[PDB]
């Protein structure tokens, strides 16, 4: 196994440094709250006495942080030493920001691959999970052995943009998921129900719903949004029910309501006889 | 094999009607569009003239209607014939207007029993499908055999909101997920991707959400909302992330509007440093 640096020691980069210990890698690590390396020194792990020393131990650099703007704040002062320097950011941002974010490690000599995990702390090292790479071929090849010690590796192509993208596809998904989770969870509490008692039912739901997209993904591809599956007005009807059975309940309506409002810009729009898969067309005009 | 009405022929009546001739009730149908009942007509069930007639033939009365406004439509006109009968009422609806019909269902000599079905109209009659029941509990026992030909039955109390209540709770991240899906789709599109290109990594996401749901029950039951697996702060980067990456790709940004300001009202909260399942402490009725 390979050395490697890492930078970023949250609770992303605490289980990808736990990971490479397992696999032996050399591991210098670097965080600014230098606290949350003592676990991982204890381990094996070489604490860097500055960012710059932690550059300079490695031609990799692992960085796992909030967004991009965080790698120039910790990289700036010495970005005179990025030269040669195989920077893979597994942080979340924007295909934008990734891109720049690539262009800004390039004026510095440096390569920068974008990466995207899509599993939590606790899937690290764990191979059935799996993170978006995108960026130059001929680094990522390079250091995917060592970047497969933490997931399995997806790579989509040269731009950086890529695994940014893919990431947010996914956790759009995510985030609305979960959030109608803690949604639901409110409305038990309101009802003397725990989430240990929604638990199963939601469980239940949520994992019917890859026929759902099996199902939708090739009538949206073909323009099919025909109403012979459903009716849109149907589901307008279904989440208002959502939306007054929370209201009635006292719980908070701000995501009920923007549900409620998307079919009403559905309806609005004439497809009320259509599919509510209809609205992807709604979701495709900006603002 | 115990005989009864059945009132409301859409797709959900349709195909119970025909699970009860599958297993030998005697079926008294009526629908407010006649023609509906031709098939079940031909297949043995008897038409009722009048929803008067329909209602007088049976004690047990099955309703698969829109809502419960369609009920007091329909059943109003005939109020008197309600007296002794049992109403089991299949229609989805908010808890309130459950418990405001079965108190109107009183109020005229009869009883209703609610019943949330959590299966399209393909799954009545198959063995692993499911609803859910509430109500008085004697009415739904002596009728519990002849239910059980449409679905499981998992009675769920003697309230009659509660069959509703435990139906709207899933619905709740379906639709989300489901618009989410959308979301994905149309920012894909934006990108080249079709939703078929999306499709597998959506699954997974999908399919990974019970070990999120499993892993936050407890936490969110017991009040522990640590930050040793996610910061509140970084998941608002991370719809921030969405949010903007919508925008770039000239798509639609409501509901990752509708998004961030949730985050934002957790952060606002004193909730920056708390998981994001804290959240829910904003969402849960007050005191
Ligand atoms: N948590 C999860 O389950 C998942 C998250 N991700 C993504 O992975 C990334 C890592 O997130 P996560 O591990 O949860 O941790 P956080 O984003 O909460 O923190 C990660 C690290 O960023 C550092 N940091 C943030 N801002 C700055 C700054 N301005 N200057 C210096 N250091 C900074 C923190 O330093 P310090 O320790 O000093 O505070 C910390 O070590 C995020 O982009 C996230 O979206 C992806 C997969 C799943
Ligand atoms: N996938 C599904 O279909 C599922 C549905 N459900 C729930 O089951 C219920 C019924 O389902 P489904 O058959 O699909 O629904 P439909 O909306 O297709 O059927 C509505 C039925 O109610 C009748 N009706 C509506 N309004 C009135 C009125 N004002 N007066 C008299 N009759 C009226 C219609 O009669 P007419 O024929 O004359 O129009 C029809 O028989 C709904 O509440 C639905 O949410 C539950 C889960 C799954
Ligand atoms: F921002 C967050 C917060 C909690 C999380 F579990 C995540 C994850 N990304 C992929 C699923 C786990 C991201």
């Amino acid at each position: 196994p390979a050395p490697l640096t890492l930078i970023g020691l949250g609770p992303m980069g605490q289980a990808m440094g736990n990971a490479l210990l397992d696999r032996g890698h050399g591991l210098t690590v670097w965080n600014r709250t230098a606290s949350r390396a003592d676990a991982l020194v204890a381990r094996g792990a070489v604490r860097a006495p500055t960012v710059a020393a932690a550059v300079a131990a490695n031609e990799l650099v692992v960085l796992s942080l909030t967004d991009y703007d965080a790698m120039y704040a910790l990289l700036g002062p010495a970005a005179d030493a990025l030269a040669g320097k195989v920077v893979v950011n597994l942080s979340s941002d924007t295909p934008e920001k990734t891109r720049a974010g690539a262009r800004w490690i390039a004026e510095h000599g440096g390569t920068l691959i974008a990466g995207g995990v899509t599993c939590p702390p606790s899937g690290i090292g764990s191979p059935e999970s799996s993170a978006f790479y995108s960026g130059p071929s001929a680094a990522f090849e390079r250091h995917r052995e060592t970047l497969r010690t933490l997931t399995r590796t997806d790579y989509r192509g040269e731009d950086p943009g890529l695994a940014a993208l893919w990431y947010q596809i996914g956790m759009v998904m995510w985030w609305n998921a979960m959030l109608g989770y803690l949604q639901a969870v409110a409305l038990a509490d309101a009802n003397g129900l725990k989430a240990a008692d929604i638990l199963p039912h939601a469980s239940d739901t949520v994992a019917g719903l890859p026929f759902f997209l099996r199902f939708y993904a090739d009538r949206i591809d073909t323009g099919h949004h025909g109403g012979d599956a459903d009716r849109l007005a149907m589901g307008t009807a279904s989440v208002e029910h959502i939306l007054h059975t929370m209201a009635d309940s006292g719980v908070d309506t701000a995501l009920p309501e923007a549900v409620v409002a998307l079919f009403r810009r559905g309806e609005a729009a004439g497809y009320a006889e259509n599919s509510f898969s209809s609205m992807v067309e709604l979701l495709k005009k900006p603002s």
